[PDB]
């Protein structure tokens, strides 16, 4: 798309306002509104400001102008505004120099494109992103000098099986979903079919090309929906458009949906599934017939670098507290550092495409939703790019139940993190496949490191969990 | 139907969304969605994947991958949906070498109806199902360390008389159903008349074809509907799609209901009846003027099976624990294993047809619908044709109220089983008959018994019935 | 006799010092879901003369060929004997794994996840005896004591050799070793079929005779199995309303 | 105290039950009653039994039976049981060797007093303590799958300014207690000291000689009373009885007291302090007027000692998950190994004393209450005597607010650690200091170390925090 592209589509769609969006460092859209009448050339050519300082992990209040440059690829109107509203996502500059801004994520994500085509190795990653999420009825929560607690609710959640009515005084009907039961029994076991056809059709008409729909695995509305997979860049824009549109079609209809990855204990976490390959001048390069599961040496090297890397990678891939709860045993999510194909137990899983090299892929099932899509695929690439480069070779696969192996055979395999501030640590200390490049830079590592610290890992240590009132409080 | 109907179909009933379904081992229909614009030859080529681990009784996790190919005549549009759908039922097979999946219950039926076809006895098994159920207002249950709980309600039930008020808070109008008398006074005593017809007409637009609907014994809104008879698998697809019907006719009307056995305590159980017959080149082959009741040899030797297997059978046809709850004497289930013309108190009903060969057929009254029809069709199969391969003699019929048998006569006949527990391992000590022509294999055989023990058997086991304390607590 | 009236007593005694006091007592087998079930073991001793008969050094946990005996009496009359000893349906929920209580039929030493217990006593004969943890407080103590006597008396006087001792936690045994071990019966029923099937050791000398016996089935049948059996659980709802 | 002693008190006293005590692993009384009648010569000479598998960190079950043995010197009369009582400490005894257990506190208490005087360092070991606690009037929590909380509540608490009515409907009087404003206003700002009399009384009456009792830092009822110092075992034993003494009186009077280390956020967490000494021959070994706080070489090289072994050390001074809320800056606990003389931001002060040598002590500031004395004791014990062997020198004292230090200059002093499963890892990895002399054994460590990752470590671990949905709910 072009500057006039984007003014027709205005034109067309009769559009009242035009919604300016761009990425804070976590990874949470942020946005402005300005009237049709006040989008024109200016807006391309000198731009708009905003103050830097109010954003996360951008500037200092005494340097806090900062600029935006309009990103016409991304324009889409608006599934929900009552007033017609065009939605476009921006670049992030500097106001003196007009140099792209470092802490910029969708810059970064722009530099991890231009870096892999220079290597010569492709020029191409597409990412294939599967973000699930659960449909929640009520969430509250506090933290107090004497007292904390959270809730969420849900009408199909396996703890309202004994409610004497719902939450409007309505009987109880059953049909509630067990718990590790949601995957993916027909209505009026699974009670968001409607929903989520709503939350298709808002997709479809915002531009995405759909694969599928469906319940997902835990109880109290668990679900995933899949669109077609994209290059670096566009994948990350759609996934940021994609869980606006799931939060706010969810929120339009009575519901509150959450990307956490770990809001039930006990029940599936919330991934991030990041399906990857590289292409050169329009050709796949991941698959080989003759390779175990089908993967070339370069499909085998990008692996060596996920699970070699993985240490200071999650700090970017699982980046929140909360992720490290999902990162337990039993729940399809990861707890060692291990490929295998087939294999929902595993940290990168090969799934089974059969012999058409476009659809040869590995899963990344380590991720979540917790974070900055921009960030989180510029990583992984960079952590593959390191592989590829270093001919990194990943330790043997492992075709077998990774939850349930003996003592001896699981202590010689690498465990995934357990908690946050180790891979901030580790961040810290090894980060150079990153840089390369310039991709990132240290002020965007330093920020990161930083914020995660202060405002995350620092907060949750001090504060007393309720379990240790249930284990100490008769000390 | 073949692949180009079903596109045609879709395309003239302007479709937006298919919903790809399949059938879990305990008998759950499991669905996702895919938008019509994904739905095209690749579906019927290449098929579509899922995670065989999450399903119950299919696959590990470290071996998930399965795969899905289309019946396109299962195809039908759903009744219920806002976004128009199309639903189709498919076929799990393996990913690798494209093999239909031994633990898919379709294919087991798939497989029952060749095997018919290989022994030169008939070439169509024809089952008609009686699947009775209650439309209940409410239900609510738990299970805790210190106490449990359930509880059913319905507007109509016996136990609400002395009311002061609905659960609205609207008059207690009367014209309750007394229980064991539902079956089946006019309206107002009958307040379901207007929702079975919704029941009808929703069947009637998904392609049944109808016989009858009728309030049923049990107090609290038991009822049944009729559709025409058909051939093995044809008829298992029939029974999936007519409980889905029901049970979201009611939640679309403010109601819930339920197929399992017993819910009610002192009044009728929900039965699936199966009126069976083979028929050979177009000809039936049941009837044999001179038998006792009409019956052939074919016929009564049928019988012999179903009787003799029936301590195994029964695993399959009344698969539950609560299925066992059902099997008690004085509410038209069986308590025994005979056979008897016109005797709804026998376990296979010889029901009056005159001289019609292609009317004379057997119930079997013994099964519930708290399992899969896919299984339970073949398991009777298998049984049946065992019976007329060995030609297995019944014990003679017994014309009498078997329910109040003098203990003397009573002592000689076989009772139906007591318990779960005690038809899963006779199952587990005597299956060849399932396993004949590989119909059965051990896999699914033994995926079953291990299935029932720990996930059924042992849980009930384990916990305290709420009449123990009636009985004990002052032991 | 004297225990089986203090047991009586003592029940009493305290279900109504709580009662007085405002509470509400149980000794129901197994009132809880998830935590330890309430037992009455029963440690036993024969005496003859004034002297002791159960010690010898040399044997097995300080057991004589008389106390080993009648181990072999409990451990093989079991199938029957807990007709009398775990006479209710609620009995069977507490033969359950990982709560103190036996699921198997074995003897052992110090072990409190056998059916047969012997305590640490040391040297002195007069405090050496088994402890028959099987049995809980829902009976009769009269029947109860007076069926285990008779099968330990069964045991003594056919020199019933009970198989050999675990020194194991018997609710962490590999698959293999406890499908050798003979297993406690899983509900009343089966107990009170056997019991029906399999009663002689009772009978010995007209202590129990086939009228109490047959009573007794009859009772258990008609007002506990059959009531039990026949109405839905709410676990049955929990699994199946969905089907 | 002889046995003697004991039947002659028990029978002036006109006992009617005997209370027999012992101490399980993590730290908390364990007890049975037997009738005065029962207690005679035989519980001297032959013992008791109890069940070493339902006591944590004792025996499998299997291996269940073991044996108690009195400790006459423990003897004192029950302050609140109804029926007069004798209570009474026990060491727990191999039930066939009749060897001390190597897994009993007590036995562990009563190695490190051998070992030390087989040093020939010193033959006694002084230990004062300061267990701080909070006088709370509710506390609720639990830990479901969609929800978690914690409670506690105290009619002085600052957080209940505003609360229109007293929790029994009384009216709100004020005088509460402001946050970090608890030492020491008069009544009635403290609202504790009819009660505190109450349990000085007990004290007094339980044989304790007295020092002082005072309200603490903490709103919402922190509190503080000491008695006199003791000799190791004894001094364990005495903090024992105190916990149980200020429990129960606050339980007999309506409140509900905790020792652990930090129910408030944001306010003063609950520490015990330990003044430790080493006599030889009845004169003190601490003091030197030309040293640095009037310390000599052996106090110099015992706080060596503690510091250089405090990151395995604190796995038994501050053994819980709740501890390391406790070492936060800003509340007169530790965050760093440093000693200080007048220094109450300090991991070791030196109070000021003047120049009496019996007087002249070091206080350990770090232990807290929510572990067991016995091994904390000993444990400091062992580090002490490993630093004067090995002459340790601790680095300089810093004279200085240690929580107002720049980042950069904090961060150039050994830090406490952050987190129990830090200091349970290090302890795995150098515990020698604690096995000199058999005092502990690799079996104790071993099931304290597989004890608090199976209990606390992961249990706490896995389960989401109130304060991760306040963070993350909307990622
Ligand atoms: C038959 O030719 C193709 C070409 C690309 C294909 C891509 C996918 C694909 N789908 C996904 C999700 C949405 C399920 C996460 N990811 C991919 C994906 C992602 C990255 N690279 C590739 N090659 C595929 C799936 C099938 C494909 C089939
Ligand atoms: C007059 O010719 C026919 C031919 C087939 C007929 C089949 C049925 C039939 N109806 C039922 C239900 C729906 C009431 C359970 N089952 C059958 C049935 C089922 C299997 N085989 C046969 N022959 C009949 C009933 C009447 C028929 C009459
Ligand atoms: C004047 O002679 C002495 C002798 C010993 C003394 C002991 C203490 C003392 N008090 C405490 C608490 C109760 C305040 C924690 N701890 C000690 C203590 C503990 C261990 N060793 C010594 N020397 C003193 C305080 C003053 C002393 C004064
Ligand atoms: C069914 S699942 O394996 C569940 C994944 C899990 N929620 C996770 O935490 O990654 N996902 P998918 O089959 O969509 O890859
Ligand atoms: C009236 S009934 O006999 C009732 C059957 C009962 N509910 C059963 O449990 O099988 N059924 P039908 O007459 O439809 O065969
Ligand atoms: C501690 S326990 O082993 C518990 C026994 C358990 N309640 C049972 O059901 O037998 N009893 P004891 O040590 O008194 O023999
Ligand atoms: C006033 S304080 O310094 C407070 C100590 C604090 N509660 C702690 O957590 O160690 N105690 P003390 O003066 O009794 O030694
Ligand atoms: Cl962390
Ligand atoms: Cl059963
Ligand atoms: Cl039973
Ligand atoms: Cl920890
Ligand atoms: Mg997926
Ligand atoms: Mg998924
Ligand atoms: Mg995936
Ligand atoms: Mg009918
Ligand atoms: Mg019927
Ligand atoms: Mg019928
Ligand atoms: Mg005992
Ligand atoms: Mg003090
Ligand atoms: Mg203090
Ligand atoms: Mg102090």
């Amino acid at each position: 798309k072009t500057p006039d592209d984007v003014f027709k589509l205005a034109k067309d769609e009769k559009v009242e306002y035009v919604d300016v969006r761009f990425c804070d460092l976590p990874g949470i859209m942020q946005h402005f509104t300005i009237p049709a009448s006040a989008f024109d050339k200016s807006v391309f050519d000198d731009g708009l400001a905003f103050d830097g300082s109010s954003i996360r992990g951008f500037q200092s209040i005494h340097e806090s102008d900062m600029l935006l440059l309009p990103d016409p690829e991304t324009a889409r109107i608006d599934p929900f505004r009552a007033a017609k509203t065009l939605n476009i996502n921006f670049f992030v500059h500097d106001p003196f120099t007009l140099e792209p801004y470092s802490r910029d994520p969708r810059n970064i994500a722009r530099k991890a494109e231009n870096y892999l085509i220079s290597t010569g190795i492709a020029d191409t990653a597409y990412f294939g992103a599967e973000a699930e999420f659960y449909i929640f009825d009520s969430v509250s929560f506090d933290s107090r000098a004497n007292g904390s607690f959270y809730e969420v609710d849900a009408i199909s959640g396996w703890w309202n099986t004994g409610a004497a009515t719902e939450a409007d005084g309505s009987p109880n009907r059953g049909y509630k979903v067990r718990h590790k039961g949601g995957y993916f029994p027909v209505a009026p076991n699974d009670q968001y079919v409607d929903l989520r056809d709503k939350m298709l059709t808002n997709l479809i008409n915002s531009g995405f090309i759909l694969e599928k729909g469906h319940h997902e695995v835990g109880s109290g509305g668990q679900a995933e929906i899949n669109y077609q997979f994209n290059s670096l860049l566009h994948a990350a824009d759609d996934m940021q458009l994609y869980k606006y549109i799931i939060k706010n079609t969810a929120w339009q209809n009575g519901k509150t949906v959450t990307f956490m990855p770990k809001p039930l204990f006990g029940d599936n976490g919330s991934g991030m599934h990041c399906h990857q390959s590289l292409w050169k001048d329009g050709a796949p390069l991941m698959y080989d017939e003759t390779g175990y599961a089908g993967l070339s040496d370069t499909a085998r090297h990008y692996i060596g670098g996920l699970l070699h890397h993985a240490p200071s990678l999650l700090a970017f891939t699982n980046p929140t507290v909360n992720s490290y709860k999902r990162l337990v045993p039993g729940y399809e999510a990861p707890i060692n550092l291990v490929y295998s194909q087939r294999n929902r137990s595993a940290c990168v899983r090969i799934p089974i495409t059969g012999s058409n090299p476009k659809a040869k892929r590995l899963e990344f099932r380590s991720p979540d939703s917790s974070g900055n899509p921009y960030l989180a695929f510029s990583a992984m690439l960079m952590a593959g790019l390191d592989g590829i480069k270093n001919k990194i070779e990943p330790q043997a696969p492992v075709d077998k139940d990774l939850y349930e192996l003996p003592p001896e055979e699981a202590a010689s395999i690498p465990q995934t993190p357990t908690q946050l501030s180790d891979v901030i640590d580790r961040l810290e200390a090894d980060h150079e496949y990153l840089t390369e490049g310039g991709v990132f830079t240290n002020d965007l590592i330093e920020t990161w490191i930083s914020f995660k610290r202060e405002n995350e890992i620092e907060p949750v240590n001090i504060r007393p969990h309720p379990y240790e009132f249930a284990l100490y409080y008769d000390v």
